[PDB]
C-alpha cells in the first residue's frame, strides 16, 4: 500500500520529466532529484516543480496540510541558501487531480506587489495556531515578509488530467509540430524508455541525473523519422466517363484535348484523358495542403517525365519511318503511356492516373506533344 | 537564410509558424510609395477585417486558436491599428472596440459597408481584436528565421540547415500562391506546416534516400564548354549521329553524376567500392542489350544500330540500385557516359576500332 | 537522496527481465504481496530487490534489510496463503555480496543440509545488539518453517548495471533476438511495461502483468523491425577465377545448352559466374534463416512460367529464322524478364536470377534451343 | 502438427530447438538404419569419435552444446544409460570410469574409435555430461505444437498449422544440407530463432498478401474446368493457344478465385479494393490493344490475339492490390476472370464471335 503510493509518486515523477522536456527549447537542461523534485534551467530562467500524489478522496494540498507547508519550507530554505537567483526564478506546484483551497487560490493569484500586500493573512489570522506538530516549517515560511511576498508573486499551481500517460500524450499532440498521431503509442513508449534508461545510467554512476533538451530532441526526431515511411501516396479516384466535369472538359477543348484530336484518337481516349488530368489536378492540391508533396518536387517530376518523352520520341521516330504522322503520334503517345509509370514523386509511389494526368498537364502548356509537328499547329 | 530570394512577407510567416502549437491556424493577410499613407482611412484593412469577420461568422475556423497576422512592408502608424495590435485581453478588446468605433465615427461611404459588416456583433469583434497581431517588416528576416528554427524546434538538423529551410520556405510560398489564386482565405494550418517540416527533416535523416540537388541546364557554362571540348563520351555520340540536344543532355547527366559521386562519397553515404559494383552490373546490362539488338535489327545501318543500342541502354539501366539505394535517371545516364568515356562501353558497333 | 528512486528503478527493471524468462502462462505481480510475485501456476516465486550504490557489503552479517525480508517471508509462510510445497524464495542485489549467512542459506537444499544450516546459523547472529529484534525472534521460533525456507532459498546477484543485465537476458533468452536494433526494442518494451503499471496503479487496479500480453507486444516490435526487403550478398567472382574455368571445361548440363545456341566465350564465363554465385548465395541464406527451400521452389516456379511465356513470344516473333538465333533470342529475352521477381518478397540481384535460370537449365527443366530435351536427353 | 508427413526424428529436433537459448549448438544423428546401442555396435562408437574430433577441433563450444542422439523407438544398454543419465562432473567421471571398465575386450572393429575417444579425459567427461539420448516417441507433432504454444513468447494462435509447416521445412532443409555435405549436423539455435522470427513476422505483417498454391496440371478441378469450357477458356480457343496454356489459365483463375475469398474473409482485402484493381488492369488492356493494333497491323487476326494476350501477361504484373504486392497468378487469374465476363478479350472480334 505505502510502497505502492511511493512508487506511484515516482511514476508521476518520471512522467513529468518527459512532459517538461517536450515543452522546452534547444538550450534547456532539466534535472532530476538533484536540488528540487524537478529543476529546469533554460539559461535565462529556472523552474522548480514538486509533484505529490495521494488523491485518496482527500485534498492533498489544503489550508492545513503537512506536505504543502513542507514544500514551501523547502523552497524558502533553498531561497535562503543563496544559490538560486530569485530575480527570475519561477516556483511551480503540480497535482495530478483538481484541488481547491483558499490558500491555493491566494498563492496562485495575486502576482503583484499591490496584491501581495493584501495576500494570505497578517501573521496567523487564517490558520490560527495549528495543532502541535514539528511546527518549524511555519516560522521558516513566515520569518521574512519580503521573501514571502516574492514567493507569493512567483508561485504557480498546475492541475493534472486524472492520468499521467493521457496528459503526456496530450502534451505531445499539442506542442510538437507535425506530431505523428497515428503512431502515438509507439513514440510515447520509446520516448519513456530512453528517458528511464538515461536516468538509470546517470544514477548508477552517481553522476547528476540531468537531461539535456538537445539529446531528447534528437531522439524524438530519430523516432519520428523512423515512423515516417509512407512510401505510397494515397488518393481515391472516382471519376468515370459519365461525369459532368469530364464531358465539360472535352467540350471546352483545352490544349491537351486539341493535341489528342490532332492524332485522331477514339472517343474513349478523350474521356480517359480528362479523367486522368482532372484527378491529377485534384491530387496535386490535396497532397500539397497536407504537406505530402510541394511544388518543388512536382517540377522535378515534370523534368523526368520530359526526358522520358524526349527518349521515346527518338525511339518512335526510329521505329516508325514512312508511316503517316497520325500513326507516329499515336505510337509515341502509347509509348509514353507505358513508360512514365515508373517514376516516383518525392521517392513516393504514385498511381497511373497521376503519371498520365501529368503527361496531359505538360502537353497542356505545349511542353511535350504527340503529333510530330505540334508546336506549329498549336503555336 | 536559405536562399535570401524569398519575399520578406513569407519569412515572418514561417517564423511565426515555427513558434506555434500543433492546433493553431495563422490567418496571414497583407495590405499595401514610402509616405505613411496607411491610416484610419484605409479601406482594404477594414475590408480585410470584414473578410476576417465574414470567416468568423461562417464557423469554418476556431477563434480560440487563430492568430490574425497582418503584414506591412514598412512601418505604418495609425491609432486604430495600434489599438488592434496592442489589445491582448478581453477587457482591452472591449475598450478598443468602442474606441475604434468612436474614432471612425461619421465614416465615408467607401468604408460604410465594411463598418456595417464589422459592427454586426460584439463578442466576435472582441475576440478578433484579442487574437489580432500586427507586425511590420524587419531588416533581418532570414537570420531571425534561422535562429528561431535552431532554438525552438526539438531535433534541429544542424548538418543540413541551408537546404531544410529551402523546402520549407517554398512550401509556405506554395500555400500563399494557392490561397492568392483561389480567392480564398489564407489560413495556414500549423499541423500541415509541421507535417511538411517533419517530412523535409526525415528526408535528410533517413540513410536510404540518396539526395542531390540537380541544377544544371542547357544554358550553363560548364555544359556548353564540355560539348565544345568534345571529350571521349561526346565523341562516342557523334559516331551515331545524334542531334545537338542529346549532346546537351549527355553533358548535363555526366556533370551531375560526377558532382553527385563526389558529394555522396565525401558525405559517407556511398563507399568507393560500391560504385564499382554498380558500374559492373550496368556494363553487364549493356552487354546483354548489345547482342539483343545485334540479333533483332540485323542488316540495318550501323548508325541506326548504335542509336537503338543507346536508347535501349537509356531505358533499361534505370532499374538498378547504388548500394541498395535508389538513384535518379541522371546518375545512371552519367555513369553510362563515364564508362563510354574510358571506352569500356560504346554505342557504335565498331567504336573500339574508331577511337 | 536517489536511493528510493533507484530501488524503484531496479524494481521495474527486474519485472521486464523476469517476463522475458517466462512461459505463455505466467502472471507477474509488482508490489501486490511481495516485491515481485511470479505465478506460473505450477509454482510461485517471491523476489525482493535490494539496491546498494556503495562497494560495502549491504547484507554483511546483521543487516536490517536481510532480517526484514526473512521475517516477511516467514509471515507469508505462516499466513497459509502461499503453498510452501512449491514456493521458491529469491533475493536479488545489483552487486555481488559475500556473507557467511548468505552462503549457508543458499547452499542447503536437502533436509539434513537444511538442519545443518539451521542449527549452525546461530553462531554470530545470536546477539541482537540493535533494536527491532523481533524479526530474529520470528525467524528463529519455528524449526520446520525455517528449514523449509532454507531448503527453498536462492540468491542471484546482478552485474553492475540493470540495463546491461536486461539486454543480456534478452540476448540470451529470446530466440532470434534482434541484436541490430537492440536498443530500440529495449526502449519500447520498457515504456510499455511502465505504461501498463501506471495505468493499473492509477485506477487502484492490481499491478499484474500477464506474460501473454508481453509476448504479443515483443512479437509486434520485433516484426516491425524485422523488415529488410533486400537480400544482401557480395559477388566477387570474375572471369579469371579458377573455379569458373574448371566449370566451363567440365561441361555441365547448362554449358551444354549454351553451346547448342552458339554463344561466345564471354557468355560462357558470365554464366558460370552467376550459377556458382547463386549456389553459394542459396547456401548462405539457408544457413542464416533468411530463405528456406520451400520458398526457393516457388521462386523457380515463377521463373519457369515466365520462360513459358517468352518461349511463345519469341517463337511468334522469330518465325523462319535459324534455330540457333531463336535460341539466342529466347535466352536474352529471359535475361531481361526474370529479374523482376522476388525471393520471399525480398529483392535479389541479377546474378541470382541468371544463376537460377542456369540451375533449372541444368536439370533440363527449361532450355534455350528449340529442341533441347531431344538433343540433350 | 502441421503436415504430419515429416519424419519423426525432426519433430523433436524442432521441439528441442524451441526449448533452448540463443546460444546452443545442438547435434543430431539417427543411428538406427536388435540393440544398436550395444557396446559392440560400431555406429555409436563412430558417432562418439566424430563428436570427439569436432570437440578437439575447437569449432563447437562444448559449454553451450547438447549432443542429442536418437534411436528409432527405444534401445537400451549399460553404456548408453551411463552416457545419458550422467550430467554432473563427478557423475560424468564415474560414468567414464564405468565405460572404461566395460570396454576391456580388444574388439578390433571398434578399437580405433575406442582409442580415439580414450586419449583424453576432460573432453570425454564434458561430452558425456552434455550428452543426452532422446528416443523416438509416438506423439511428436502434438508435443511440438504444445511446446510452441507454451514456450514461445508471442505465439501466433491464428496461423499455427502453417508456421509449424515452414519451420519444420527449414529444419529438414538444414538436416539435408548437413547429410549431403558430409559435415557435422550442427543446428544453431540462433539461426533457428531467426527463421522462426521471419516466419512469424511474415504471418503477422499487414503489407504482404499471403497465399499457399497447391494447384498443378493433374489436379481434378483443373481438368474439369478445361473440359467444361467456360467463357475464358473459350476465349483462349479463338486465338489457338497450345493445350498447355489452357491448363495454366485454369490454374491461375482457380487460385485467384480462392485467394480473393480467403483475403476478403481474413480482412486483408476489402470488397471495393478488388474493383479498382480490375479497373487498373482493364486500362492496361485497353492501352496494349491499341499498341499491338498499331505495331502489328495487317497480321492475321489470330496472331494479333496471341500477341495481345502475351503482352497483357507480361505487363499486368506491375500492379498492386490496395498498396499490397500480389503474385503473377493473381494478375493472370484476374485477367481470365475479366475475360470470363467478356469485358476484356484477346481476339480482335471477340465481342461478335461469342
Amino acid at each position: 500500500t505505502s510502497a505502492v503510493s511511493s512508487w506511484l509518486g515516482y511514476k508521476i515523477q518520471e512522467y513529468r520529466l518527459t512532459q517538461r522536456l517536450l515543452e522546452a527549447n534547444n538550450s534547456s537542461c532539466i534535472g532530476f532529484e538533484i536540488l528540487d523534485d524537478l529543476e529546469e534551467h533554460t539559461g535565462s530562467t529556472s523552474t522548480f516543480e514538486q509533484d505529490k500524489i495521494s488523491t485518496t478522496g482527500r485534498n492533498i494540498v489544503s489550508n492545513h496540510s503537512k506536505d504543502l507547508w513542507k514544500t514551501l519550507s523547502n523552497w524558502m530554505d533553498l531561497i535562503d541558501s543563496g544559490e538560486i537567483d530569485v530575480d527570475n526564478t519561477i516556483f511551480l506546484l503540480f497535482t495530478n487531480k483538481r484541488c481547491h483551497s483558499e490558500v491555493l487560490q491566494l498563492l496562485s493569484t495575486s502576482q503583484a506587489t499591490e496584491e501581495a500586500s493584501k495576500a494570505f493573512d497578517e501573521i496567523l489570522k487564517i490558520v490560527s495556531h495549528p495543532s502541535p506538530s514539528i511546527a518549524n516549517y511555519l516560522n521558516n515560511f513566515s520569518k521574512s515578509k519580503t521573501d514571502a511576498c516574492r514567493l507569493i508573486s512567483k508561485f504557480t499551481y498546475i492541475y493534472g488530467s486524472g492520468s499521467a500517460p493521457h496528459d503526456l500524450r496530450e502534451s505531445y499532440k499539442l506542442h510538437r509540430l507535425g506530431a505523428l498521431e497515428e503512431h502515438l503509442d509507439e513514440i510515447m513508449y520509446e520516448i519513456l524508455g530512453w528517458v528511464s534508461d538515461v536516468l538509470t545510467l546517470a544514477a548508477e554512476k552517481r553522476q547528476p541525473t540531468i537531461v539535456r533538451a538537445k539529446d531528447f530532441g534528437a531522439r524524438l526526431g530519430e523516432i519520428e523519422s523512423k515512423y515516417r515511411q509512407k512510401t505510397i501516396l494515397n488518393y481515391f479516384c472516382n471519376r468515370s466517363s459519365e461525369s459532368e466535369d469530364v464531358q465539360n472538359t472535352i467540350k471546352d477543348a483545352p490544349n491537351y484535348i486539341k493535341q489528342l484530336n490532332l492524332i485522331n484518337v477514339d472517343d474513349s481516349e478523350l474521356e480517359e484523358a480528362a479523367i486522368a488530368n482532372l484527378e491529377t489536378k485534384d491530387a496535386v492540391v490535396e497532397w500539397t495542403l497536407n504537406g505530402d508533396v510541394q511544388d518543388y518536387s512536382y517540377r522535378y517530376y515534370q523534368r523526368e517525365l520530359r526526358r522520358c518523352w524526349g527518349i521515346q520520341k527518338q525511339k518512335i521516330h526510329l521505329d516508325f519511318n514512312g508511316r503517316p504522322e497520325t500513326e507516329v503520334g499515336q505510337r509515341l503517345y502509347i509509348e509514353c503511356l507505358n513508360n512514365v509509370t515508373r517514376y516516383y514523386l518525392e521517392n513516393k509511389k504514385v498511381g497511373d492516373f497521376f503519371a498520365h494526368g501529368t503527361l496531359h498537364s505538360m502537353a497542356d502548356k505545349l511542353t511535350i506533344g504527340w503529333h510530330p509537328e505540334f508546336d506549329k499547329k498549336l503555336g
